This record gives C-alpha cells, sequence and structure tokens, in this order.
C-alpha cells in the first residue's frame, strides 16, 4: 500500500510516495528524468515494510514535481541533494538511510558528505563523481529522446509528454556536460572523502551509460565503503533484478 503526496520543501511542492511501517526510513533517489513513479516500483512494492518506512521523492521538475520545470544550474545536484534532506525532515524523519540511483547516487553521495548527522546508510548504483571524455560522448548519444527505444521511452513520454520529456533530456544533456569544463571534470570528487556513513556501491557490469571506472573511483574514496559487482547488470539493475538487488540492499541496511 503505496501513498502519494506533496511537501512544500525550499519553495516547491514535491511529489512522494510512501509505504511501510518500519522504524529505519529510507529514502529512493531517481536518476535523470526520474520519480518514484518511474524509477522505484519493485522497491516500494518489496522492500521489506516491516523493517523500513520507505519514501520515493519526484526531484524538482521531475516526476509530479511540476511546476517549477527542471533547470541544470551548476548547482543542480547539491540543490537536489539539501531538497532531499528537507524533504525528510519535513517528514518528521530523525534520521534516514539513502538508496541513490545514477544521478539519484550522486545526490545521495553529496547529502551524505554535507548532512553525515541524518545519514544512517547509503547504497548507491550507476552513480559518477565526474565527468569525462567518455561520458560526455555517452551523455550525446542519450540527447535525442526520439532515437531512444520504444520500451524506455514509452514510461517517460507517458509520463511527462513528448516535449517536456525531449526538452529536458537534452537541458540534462548540457546540464551534466558542464561539469566536463570545470577543474577534474568535477561533480563531488571533493564530497567522497566527507561521506563518514556505511556506504555499499553496487555496479552494473554490463552498464552501457556508466564505465566501471566510477564506481571503483567511488568506492576508493568513500572510506570503509563495499562494492558489489553484478555480472549481469546493466544501468537499471534493480528494475532488471529487483529481487537481488533488493536483497542485497536489505542486508546491508540491516
Ligand atoms: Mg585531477
Ligand atoms: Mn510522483
Amino acid at each position: 500500500s503505496v501513498t502519494s503526496a506533496k511537501v512544500a520543501v525550499n519553495g516547491v511542492q514535491l511529489h512522494y510516495q510512501q509505504t511501510g511501517e518500519g522504524d529505519h526510513a529510507v529514502l529512493l533517489l531517481p536518476g535523470m528524468l526520474g520519480s518514484g513513479e518511474t524509477d522505484f516500483g519493485p522497491q516500494l512494492k518489496n522492500l521489506n515494510k516491516k523493517l523500513f518506512t520507505v519514501v520515493a521523492w519526484d526531484p524538482r521538475g521531475y516526476g509530479h514535481s511540476r511546476p517549477p520545470d527542471r533547470d541544470f544550474p551548476a548547482d543542480f545536484f547539491e540543490r537536489d541533494a539539501k531538497d532531499a534532506v528537507d524533504l525528510m525532515k519535513a517528514l518528521k524523519f530523525k534520521k534516514v538511510s539513502l538508496l541513490g540511483w545514477a544521478d539519484g547516487g550522486i545526490t545521495a553521495l553529496i547529502a551524505a558528505a554535507k548532512y553525515p548527522s541524518y545519514i544512517h546508510k547509503m547504497v548507491i548504483w550507476g552513480a559518477n563523481a565526474y565527468v569525462t571524455d567518455e561520458d560526455s560522448m555517452i551523455y550525446e548519444g542519450i540527447r535525442d529522446v526520439s532515437k531512444w527505444s520504444e520500451r524506455t521511452r514509452k514510461p517517460l513520454e507517458a509520463l511527462y509528454g513528448y516535449d517536456y520529456f525531449a526538452r529536458t533530456c537534452e537541458k540534462w544533456v548540457d546540464g551534466i556536460r558542464q561539469f566536463k569544463h570545470l577543474p577534474d571534470g568535477n561533480i563531488c570528487r571533493h564530497l567522497l572523502p566527507r561521506v563518514q556513513c556505511p556506504a555499499l556501491i553496487v555496479h552494473g557490469e554490463k552498464d552501457p551509460l556508466v564505465p566501471r571506472f566510477h564506481a571503483d573511483f567511488i568506492h576508493k574514496h568513500v572510506k570503509g565503503s563495499r562494492l558489489h559487482l553484478m555480472p549481469e547488470g546493466k544501468h537499471n539493475l534493480h528494475l532488471r533484478f529487483a529481487d537481488e538487488f533488493n536483497k542485497l540492499a536489505e542486508d546491508f541496511l540491516q
């Protein structure tokens, strides 16, 4: 049983889905153009409702957190990180664990580093702490949504309508590529050493969007972190291999 609602946070009405009665609060952070509805169905359904209280939020401009429309200023990951934590605080949780996917994992890393007393544990996958030429090329190949597979386009087209979906994807590409021009193509390399909570980095070895060196790098600089490789996992491993992933996550969080 899942409840959808909005809460006022930093000038925006953020949408989120909540389920479970557990004492361990968990926030699910979606990736680019994502939402709880499109990125975390299996988790909102199967994560242990007795152990956890699960919340899946929609970053401003994504999912149902519209208005406003999405924009990508240089600090957009930090803005999302603040919104995410403020949302959970608005919902009265005293401490929470984070499950972040891709852009959501980058967001989770930032939140753990900036608000260490609020984060218990963290599980991230498909995230990159910086942008390289190889990444830039990958992003460019994603820009045109019309060339996306029909299966991956359907859900987002239905949620946003073609126009917003196409336009926001282009702004995302320009928004994430902007980091390549900064020293070290940095997004959050500098915050990794500041993560103080136990972290589990999962990586699908067949992920075509995020080279494994990004997971190795995050693992290297996040003290006490654990890295788990899934031979058959791709970028959407928590969806394609939901049962396997959920077990990995639940075991780590306990
Ligand atoms: Mg450097
Ligand atoms: Mn939503």
